[PDB]
C-alpha cells in the first residue's frame, strides 16, 4: 500500500525567489523618482509541474510541464497563473534530442538571458534596446522547438520557429524563427544563434528584423569563469527605413570555496537609421555583485549597479520609441535569496 | 512514516492536451482573414486538486474539487487559474447520490458539449447560435447541482439550479435552472434535458429563454457507435418579441483496434423573430477526425473540419447580434495530443 | 526506494470554504437591492504550497510559502493566482523567532480580522470605516515582518513595515509600519497593536494616517469565551485637516459538546473633520451564528446578520467618499462550510 517516485505521475518544482531591491532613478523628474524609486521586494518565486510518459504505442518518450508565473514581482500586483512560464509538451528519443510545443523560450533568447542579462544587465542587454520592430522574442507562445542532443560531446543546436505576439490571439500574421548552436571546446564554449522576426506591425509600418549573435564562455580548473557576447540587431521597414544597432554583454567571475564574485557589463551602442546615427541612444549598465553558496540548494546574494539609458527616439511615426530607457537613468542595490527543489 | 495514498488529504490530476490548428479563413475581409488565420497552438492542459474526506459526525462523504483553466489556449494569452474549470465542493451517499455547490457544468450543457460538440463542432452546436437572451449557461459559477444514482442501471437524472453571469457579479438578478436525463437501454442511451434561464438583461430588453433537447447514443458490438441530437431554443424578450431557434447535431464512428475514426455534422437552422425567418442564420460544421488510441492513458488525433457560418442579424437594439460567426467562415485542420493522470 | 514526509521539499496545504450567502438589500433603489441581493455562493476555498529548508551554511532555518487566492468568491469572477494571499520567504530561530519578507498580514490586521471581524463583522469593522487617507493596509506586498517568540509564556510581539499599495508599483511613495503586542494572563490575553501609514495620495491630497488599537479575549474552564476592541482612527491631510474616527467590536461565545454560538456586534462611530462631528458616518452590525464542529478538520455553520450603513459622506475634493456603505444597508443570512488539511 506505500508509495514510490514511480506512484506518481507528476513532480512539483520550484524555485523560491527574493529580492529586496532599492532604486534611485535620475529621470530628472523629481516626481517620478520618488515613485520608481525606493525599495521594493521582488518575489519571483514559483511553481512548476511535470512528468513523462512511456506511452506503450509510441517509443518517443511523452513530456510535458506547466510552470507558474512570478508570484509577486515589484513594480507588479500579486498573484500569477500556472503556465505564464515554460508550458509545454514534447517527444525525446536518444538519437534525434527532443521537440517541445507550446511555450518556450527562443534560442537566442535562452542565450541573451542566460549568461548575458546576469546580473541587473537585462535592462540593457535583454529588452533594452532602440530598434524598431521586434528584435527577438524570449518566452513565445505558439513556438515549436527542436533541441539536439549533444552531438560527439561539443556540438548541440537548438532550433525553433512559432507564431508572433499578433497572431497568437488572432490579431496579426507576425511569425518567427530561430537557431542557435553551442561548441564546448576544452574549457570553452562557444555560441552563436540568430533570429529572424517578419510581418511585425509597428509605427504604423510592417518590419523585418534580423538579429545575430556570437559569444563565448569559460569555466577554468583554478576557480576563474567568464562569459561575453556580441548582439547584432538589424531591421527594416515597409517604407524603406533600415535600422541597425549592436550590443554587447561581458562577466568576470572569480568563484572561491563558497563564494563568488561578479563584475558584469553590457551595453547597446548609438542606434543606426538610413546610415545616420541617432546621437545618445546609447545604453549601459555595469554591476557587480557577491553571491554565497549557502547550501548546495540555494544562494544568497548582494548586489549593486548602474543603468545609464539613452536619451530617447522617435519611430516612423513621429512620436517617441519605448525603450527601457523612457522611465530614466537608475541605480540599484539589493540583496536576495534563491532555493531550487 | 512511509507514505500511503492515505497519507494525503488532495490528489493531483492533470489533462495534458495539445493542438497545432492551422485555420483558412474567409470572411471576405483578406487582412482579417491572416490574422485569425493560421497555424497556434492551442495548449488546454491544465491542474486540479481533489479530495473527499470522511467527516465524524456526517454519513454523507464530503468532496471537493479545484480545477485550474486552459494554460495556453489558442486566440489567448498564457496562463490561467485554480477554479475556472470545475470548481465545488459537495457530499454523497449511495442512496441519494451527489450533491455539488460552486461552479459546475449545467446539466444541459454536459450534453450540448459531450458528446455532440465533438470534434470541432462547438463553433456551431455549443456557443453557436443567433438566439436572444441566453439559450443556456455551461460551467457556471453559484450552482447547485443534484446527480442522482444509476437507477436499476437505466435511469439517471441530472438536476441543478444556479444564479446568472451578472448576479455572481451583484449586477443583476438573473437566475436559471436546469435538468436532463438519461435512459439506458440494450446498447442504446437516450438523453432529454431542459434548461430555462430569466431574468437575462441583453439588447436593453429582460429575456426568459427556453431551451430543450432530446438525443441518443449508441455502442455496438462491432465496433460502430453513434450519437444524434436535436436542440430546441425558444426565447422571449420582455417587450413582446419571440424568436425561435433550432439545431442538431450527430456523429458516426467507427472503432477498430487501437483506431477510432469519426464523422460529426452539425448545424443550427434559420432563425425565427415573431413568426417572419431570418433568411442566412444558418450554421453548419462537417468535420471529420482520425484517432490513435496511443495508450491506455492517452490518444493522438488529425483532425479537419469546416465552418459556414451565418451571415449576420441584428439584436433588439438595431445592432449586429454576436453570433460564433460574426469573424467568419473558417476550415481547419489541426492534430493533436490528449494525456489523462 | 518507497518515500517518507522527507522525500518532498514542499506541502500542500488547503482551505476549502463555501457560503451559500442570501442578501437582503435596502439602498432605496428598488433595482440596485436586487442585482447586489439575493443568493451567491463563496467559494473561498484556496490551496497553498510551503516547506522548510536547513541551509548547511546558516543556522536559522529557510522558510517559504505560496498560497493561492480565492478560486470563486461571491460579487466575483472565477480563478485565482497562486500567491494573492500570503506568500513570503524568511528563517527562524528559537531564540529571535521569525521574519518575512513578501506578502504578509500587517501586525495590526491580523487583530482587525481576527478575532475582531468574525462573524461578518468585516463589513463595519474590516475595511468599513469613513475615514480618509488609508486607515491600515491588510494583506500587503512588500513587508518586512518579525513575529518575536513567546516570551515567558506570556509575552509577544508582531512587527512589520513595508510599501505603499502604490510604491510597490512604482506609481507612488507610499509607506507604512506597524507593531502589534500580546500578553496572555490567566485565561485572558491582552492585544494592542499600532499602525502608522505615510505619503498617501487620495482625494488631491497627501495623508498621514495613524490608528492604534487596545482589546482582550478570554477562555474559561466552563465553555464561555469572548473577545472585544477598541480601535481609533486618525488621519490628516497634506492640507491641514483632521480626521478622527473610533470603532469598537465585540464577540461572545459559549461552546458545549460539538457546538458553538457567538453573537458579534461591531460598530464605528461617526466621524469628527477638523473638530465638526459628520452626522451619520455611524455604522454597525449585528451578527449571530450557530457553528457546529463536525470533524476534528472542519465546520459547518449558519449565521444571520444585520448591516446599517452610514447615510454617505464628501472626500476633500467635494466628492463621495466610498465606504463599506456606498451600496447600502443590507442583511444577510447565510450557511457555509470550512475544511483544513
Amino acid at each position: 500500500e506505500y508509495l514510490t517516485k514511480d506512484s506518481f505521475s507528476y513532480e512539483v518544482y520550484g524555485i523560491i525567489a527574493m529580492q529586496a531591491a532599492y532604486r534611485d532613478y535620475d529621470s530628472g523628474d523629481a516626481k517620478q523618482d520618488d515613485n520608481l524609486g525606493g525599495m521594493q521586494l521582488n518575489n519571483e518565486s514559483r511553481i512548476g509541474f511535470r512528468g513523462k510518459k512511456q506511452f506503450a504505442n509510441f517509443e518517443p518518450t511523452f513530456i510535458w510541464q506547466i510552470e507558474g508565473g512570478y508570484v509577486d514581482p515589484s513594480f507588479g500586483g500579486e498573484g500569477a497563473g500556472l503556465g505564464e512560464r515554460d508550458t509545454f509538451v514534447g517527444f525525446e528519443s536518444a538519437s534525434w534530442g527532443q521537440v517541445r510545443l507550446g511555450r518556450v523560450l527562443t534560442p537566442m533568447y535562452e542565450l541573451v538571458d542566460w549568461p548575458a542579462s546576469n546580473p541587473g544587465l537585462g535592462d540593457v542587454y535583454d529588452w533594452g534596446g532602440a530598434i524598431g520592430g521586434a528584435k527577438y522574442q524570449d518566452r513565445q507562445s505558439n513556438t515549436i522547438r527542436w533541441d539536439s542532443p549533444m552531438y560527439a560531446d561539443k556540438f548541440s543546436i537548438d532550433a525553433a520557429v512559432g507564431a508572433g505576439d499578433k497572431a497568437g490571439l488572432g490579431a496579426g500574421d507576425d511569425y518567427w524563427g530561430g537557431i542557435a548552436a553551442h561548441y564546448k571546446l576544452g574549457p570553452l564554449q562557444l555560441d552563436a544563434a540568430y533570429e529572424g522576426n517578419r510581418n511585425i506591425e509597428a509605427e504604423g509600418q510592417t518590419w523585418e528584423n534580423n538579429t545575430y549573435l556570437v559569444g563565448v564562455q569559460g569555466w577554468f580548473e583554478n576557480g576563474i569563469s567568464f562569459f561575453a557576447q556580441y548582439k547584432y540587431m538589424e531591421a527594416d521597414a515597409s517604407n524603406g527605413v533600415n535600422e541597425k544597432q549592436d550590443a554587447m554583454s561581458a562577466g568576470l567571475m572569480y568563484t572561491t570555496g563558497d563564494w563568488q564574485y561578479k563584475l558584469g557589463y553590457a551595453a547597446n551602442f548609438d542606434l543606426e537609421r538610413d546610415g545616420k546615427t541617432l546621437s545618445n541612444t546609447s545604453d549601459d549598465v555595469v554591476s557587480a555583485q557577491i553571491m554565497y553558496f549557502v547550501d548546495p540548494s540555494a544562494v544568497l546574494y548582494a548586489r549593486a549597479r548602474m543603468n545609464d539609458f539613452n536619451e530617447g527616439l522617435d519611430g516612423l511615426d513621429d512620436a517617441a520609441r519605448w525603450t527601457s530607457g523612457t522611465n530614466g537613468d537608475y541605480n540599484e542595490y539589493s540583496v536576495g535569496v534563491e532555493y531550487y527543489f
